[PDB]
């Protein structure tokens, strides 16, 4: 056990240490230094000099320091693979080292669209988010929610009563979601090529019934939504929306496409949303669900799943994330002869549940 | 480019929830779950309902609940190889998965001492330490520290003014010297059978010199520190405890010792130290440095070092991490003839500077 005496105690030292990481990362995002090193062209290295030189810098005379400064956060940032460093044949210690991204970086760089998972992280690292984990060693003891707990009102309310954290909340939202929509549009999944008419369920602005029509003009749309988002529809031709309450009636329509919506709510919701689905739907019926399945057991391959997982139940714990098992003993609750799995994209798992 | 593209995807998305596993270990901790699992004996394998049925509640009755977070929770720490996880041969969800410890996680069980690294976790991720990271953007945009850009002090006197931090720290700070002292007493390194009389720098309440005679009841042993800090010290035959600044003057003897302190000063303030303790040793002496050395590239090697050096960047910035040659150019400044590197002793490496 030579080797495990060190090593252990070498990952011991490095897991205790493990909140440095996320924090240095996100105020390279928001510095925008990746923006920098990316904005000079590919295969491009960039000493801390020229990152310093051209920082966004309101005061002419930043600390003589702060090259420095980058330097060493740019070495930690590099230490993980998720930067390129390379060593200049050549002098003060900024000319010694030259950076350049990985193709791990890159998303979140802002992309052609001009969406990235950058903001995916400032949602996740807020204040009013992270205050919520402290509570949880009082939940796990006690009962609750996490986010009641500190709150008092239920995390569909808050956004509500505060204005600064009602724009991160919509602006995270809508990259995640066109980060994964832009690739399933372009992806091999043929079963919109059938549908006449396609009603989505909590499609906010109607970007995806947007991209939709965009690919499949044939297709009439609706936007089912809460009357409370309605008043901020986009108005497009051909898209028509529609506001009241899924839990009471859902508008008539050839198929049903919803998005993450299962692993909000309950195991009893769930099974009202999808009987009022089958009452919607015609005689013939399909369901097109986007969701995530974990693994049953623990694997290495899985971890991203995970970390979601844990992030649900210490925001809002009506919600969670479920197994193949569960979406098909739901579907068969409903009424529904099956499910199918389809494609995976973006590590976003296609179900198809047929009437 | 598709094996590519969807294995980056999937790391981005895993870096992008990086902070839930550390927030989720701390609660770990402190709900003493590692502990219950490794008080059956070894190879454990305990379910989670009896884990949920051996805490110290807090109320008469858990949450009905309870057993799905700590199944939940327990699934995201086995999946990071933090645990071990087992499925029973076959009933209740928690029922389906056994949970072990690994040598990983074992570091954070008190051991033999009674000492663990999980008291330093609670420091790192404690709300006056993490409220220093929301403003690195501001330092790197306009100079300055991030501690002081807060609470407008210096870190060194705020422990003065916050009792529970106070605590906090020094249990901490307990700890992980209590760890690396009896890992390195029991190593090969025989540098303090020559010594007759040996002083420490800022050694506390004594427990350096404490183990160093305890070895080696030859040895005389003076424990120089602050005239604030030495009040607390206990009585104990053979340490003379002598109150002062390091700044000022050194009590004489044939050999100094020092434990991180260097990394706790800028380079100025390092060469006033080393040359004033050159005034104190003999015409031959020894200055027996534990300290820890930054590679000169950013190898994936060496992660828990850069971590570190971060932490110690974004709260007493006044001081940093160094290189070798960083070292043997103030050993030499001080007029030392040169410097030896002796052993690794849990990542630490000890430094012998000769006169």
């Amino acid at each position: 056990a030579e080797e495990e005496e060190l090593c252990s105690y070498s990952n011991a030292i490095e897991l205790a240490f493990s909140v440095v990481l996320p924090m240095v990362m996100k105020a390279a995002v928001e510095l925008q230094v990746l923006d920098i090193i990316a904005k000079a062209g590919p295969r491009a290295q960039l000493s801390p000099s020229q990152i310093a030189s051209q920082l966004p810098a309101a005061a002419l005379r930043c600390s003589p320091d702060a090259p420095k400064m980058l330097d060493r956060m740019l070495c930690l940032l590099a230490s993980h693979s998720i930067l390129t460093c390379s060593a200049v044949d050549f002098a003060a210690l900024e000319d010694k080292r030259l950076y350049g991204l990985t193709p791990l970086a890159k998303y979140f760089v802002p992309n052609q669209d001009g969406v990235s998972l950058g903001p995916l992280m400032c949602l996740v690292q807020d204040k009013v988010c992270m205050k919520s984990w402290y509570e949880l060693k009082g939940a796990v003891l006690e009962g609750g929610v996490p986010f009641m707990r500190v709150y008092g009102v239920e995390s569909f309310d808050y956004p509500g009563t505060d204005p600064r954290f009602n724009e991160v909340l919509n602006n995270a939202m809508v990259n995640y979601s066109t980060i994964f929509l832009k690739k399933l549009m372009q992806s091999s999944y043929n079963g919109f090529e059938q549908v006449e008419t396609l009603v989505d369920v909590g499609g906010g602005l109607g970007v995806a019934l947007e991209l939709i029509t965009s690919k499949y003009p044939h297709i009439k749309a609706i936007n089912f939504d809460l009357p409370h988002v309605i008043k901020h529809a986009k108005p497009y031709p051909g898209l028509e929306h529609v506001g009241g309450d899924m839990f009471e009636s859902v508008p008539k329509g050839d198929a049903i496409f919803m998005k993450g919506v299962l692993h909000d709510w309950s195991d009893d919701l769930c099974l009202k949303l999808l009987k009022n689905c089958y009452k919607a739907l015609p005689d013939n019926g399909k369901i097109i669900a986007v969701e995530r399945i974990l693994p049953e057991m623990p694997n290495s391959a899985g971890k991203g799943i995970f970390l979601m997982d844990l992030q649900m139940m210490t925001h809002h714990l009506g919600g969670r994330e479920r197994t193949q098992q569960e979406y098909f003993d739901l579907a068969i609750s409903a009424g529904f002869s099956g499910i199918r799995l389809e494609c995976l994209v973006c590590n976003l798992w296609v179900i198809e549940l047929y009437k």
